[PDB]
DNA sequence: CGCC
DNA sequence: CGCC
């Protein structure tokens, strides 16, 4: 006797009582107010979904994979305690996302605070412990057969990775369990958001996850235990990689969608000094420092968009006038694309310095109106098959300009070509 | 070649440039921030959709059907102007919705101001005219061949209805055009949200609108030009009505979803005196009076939920703590259901008085625990073809959820339905 | 009662 | 450039 939540992707999702008492907290329900695809909704109107229902799907998928593993191979000693912590890990892996998901830690906090190293996964670890303490979950955890001190750290390890054996939460015989929720070397997170995102985007999904689950086993490579699929399933995995490619080309890397993300990020930056969120002890925080106090971060969601847009505050009129140009669909303009040469990749610490480098370049022929750094938006688009074990351009740089007259736009495209020449990046096309 | 919006229900939606220039206004994009099912999202997580994408679907379908009618029967004199005005009517039928959709005008405003008579359709008319003047749409209309005065009133009439022939926007040789956007109860708006809601709820819809449009035509019935389908497709409509029945019993009238709607309304009522929305000329409005100025109403959306939830103001803690019991899933509890069979139905004007009645009734059998009116919620759920070859439910919830309060509440409910001659509640 |  |  356990609770059921109806889901359009997975149908009925049965929830162990302990999962229910993690979901029914303000820290988890927070995910109802953060859109999964960020500003992609302003391009795909079917993409209204938030991290909340996605994380229900990931928790469900995680639990159905290891319970299927434990029933096909009982020799692997998979307690139902192990299933409860894998389910909790999938449920909370996204707890640390901020407004508009990957826009927040992928762009905004790099540009507002290049010094800090911040990821949503660290956010999830912090928010997970804030969730556990504020709602008295540690007693409820042992009541359902979990050992909190070792099992909370097991949960945290599944979300954020390691600190021979780097993991303290599970022994090395249960190594396979760490490949389920987030495998950073195919995980149940991409299973859900591949199906969910195409459902809302109108893209077809030819990956069948339930057919991957039923024929999946744990095999041995390296003397290490891994999750492995049948030779009969390579056609399915060719499909998994194809829809991942179409989701990226068509949605995640959409040209208009990515510009709008950087427009929202611009409005946050110009609002960052004047917006206050009350955290612990009345301490007031800002959008960029809310990540330092979880009580404030809990109230940092996509709501900050509408609060800026609905504001009367005169100090917020630069930010408010950017969000208002999104409604009028007068956006930054697409100058061009380029990719870093070799395996070299740009780093978040240097994002802020990118528009100043482009303005400093000297093009071949002079034009009267000259551009400064603030006329440029430099957009760094990162994406992140034979590592799959059976048995029987990763970075894009796009440049936009906030000037939309034809003479500014030509000039902007001659500071982009020179910048590429200077850094020896691939030459832009048309 | 024109702008294209990819939609999960309809695929590609081509939009006339004029439609693009009303969509890309703050008054229309406002619908991105109003959930289609209101609080149903707190029960069905797939139901994250908003009025914006629904209204895109209605403008598309409206133009599809009218273009199909003019293509099969050119005798009917259907110009571009008529289809552009039918499309605009479909796009803007829902402009007047408030936070959480039907909750706002169906419950909140009756309880916050039982005096005034308000509907979202009157809102859509008011907001449509605010959209047109603030965004300089009247010249753009002229550009594409529209006559503003008669074509704007034609659009308003399609939304909210008229004031022999009651309509001033089109003659009766074009009588059929008023049957498309809002109606029999078969309009292109219910086609979209049946498909859209079932897509996001996981309910299955096998009603085919695309072939109902293809075999539809206008016909003569009792002195009148009306839209008609082949008697061939009674089978298509039997399925449409089944999915309407499924969406109502399973989703629209869900017991917990409706309880949460009345919890959100309760927090709105307790926040209504302390929330300020700035309208035209800096003039400040409240949640219940923002409907009086469209410049303020533009900024009244579901965001107001999170403004209450994230507030520090001490005057907003009664409201904030109701929304906090939604997050903790400690909700009002279901006491019972009844119907006024055989009786004058409850009216929005009487809504406020209903809890005081329930708490004033008390059976021949007394018990120790005794409730007051604010401990009760009274929820009034209202339900509301030519071919060619339970009206009202009242549910009662209690805000005290201990076993002894709930037992009493169920004995004030059983005796309030004998006092009102409503049907006896069953178990 | 995020199962009608 | 809410079509890739
Ligand atoms: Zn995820
Ligand atoms: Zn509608």
């Amino acid at each position: 006797t356990m609770k059921v939540i109806n889901d359009p992707i997975h149908g009925h999702i049965e929830l162990h009582p302990l999962l229910v008492r993690i979901i029914d907290t303000p820290q988890f329900q927070r995910l109802r107010y953060i859109k999964q695809l960020g500003g992609g909704y302003y391009v795909f109107p079917g993409a209204s979904h938030n991290r909340f229902e996605h994380s229900l799907g990931v928790g469900y998928l995680a639990g159905c994979l290891v319970h299927a593993l434990g029933e096909k191979q009982p020799e692997l000693q998979i307690s139902e305690r192990d299933v409860l912590c894998v389910q909790i890990a999938g449920l909370c892996h996204d707890l640390g996302h901020g407004p508009f998901s990957h826009m927040f830690d992928g762009r905004f906090i790099p540009l507002a605070r290049p010094e800090v190293k911040w990821t949503h996964e660290q956010g999830s670890v912090m928010m997970f412990e804030h969730l556990i303490n504020s709602n008295g979950i540690k007693p409820v955890m042992e009541q359902y057969g979990l050992i909190p001190e070792e099992d909370i750290c097991f949960i945290k390890e599944q979300i954020v990775g390691p600190l021979l054996w780097p993991y303290k939460g599970r022994p090395e015989n249960k190594s396979f369990l760490y490949e389920i929720v987030s495998n950073k070397r195919i995980d149940v997170a991409k299973w859900d958001y591949f199906a969910r995102d195409c459902h809302h985007l109108g893209i077809q999904n030819n990956f069948d996850y339930k057919r991957f689950i039923k024929f999946a086993r744990v095999c041995e490579v390296d003397n290490e235990l891994r999750i492995c699929a049948r030779d009969k399933e390579v056609g399915n995995l060719y499909d998994m990689f194809h829809t991942r490619n179409s989701l990226h080309r068509r949605a995640y890397q959409h040209k208009v969608g990515n510009i709008i993300d950087t427009m929202i990020t611009d409005a946050f930056l110009k609002a960052d000094d004047y917006i206050e969120i009350t955290g612990a002890g009345g301490k007031k925080y800002r959008i960029s420092t809310a990540i330092d106090d979880m009580e404030a971060y809990t109230k940092l969601t996509d709501n900050i968009f509408l609060e800026i847009l609905y504001s009367t505050d005169p100090k917020l009129k630069d930010a408010r006038e950017i969000l208002k140009q999104i409604e009028y669909r007068n956006l930054f303009k697409y100058v061009g694309e380029t990719q870093p040469t070799g395996q070299i990749k740009i780093k978040r610490e240097d994002y802020e310095s990118l528009p100043k480098e482009v303005a400093s370049a000297k093009p071949k022929v002079l034009l009267d109106v000259k551009l400064k750094a603030e006329d440029f938006i430099v957009d760094v688009i990162n994406m992140d098959i034979d590592h799959v074990s059976f048995y029987c351009a990763e970075q894009l740089i796009r440049v936009y300009c906030k000037k939309v007259d034809r003479k500014s736009l030509y000039a902007a495209r001659q500071y982009f070509v020179q910048w590429c020449a200077d850094r020896n990046f691939t030459k832009p096309q048309d």
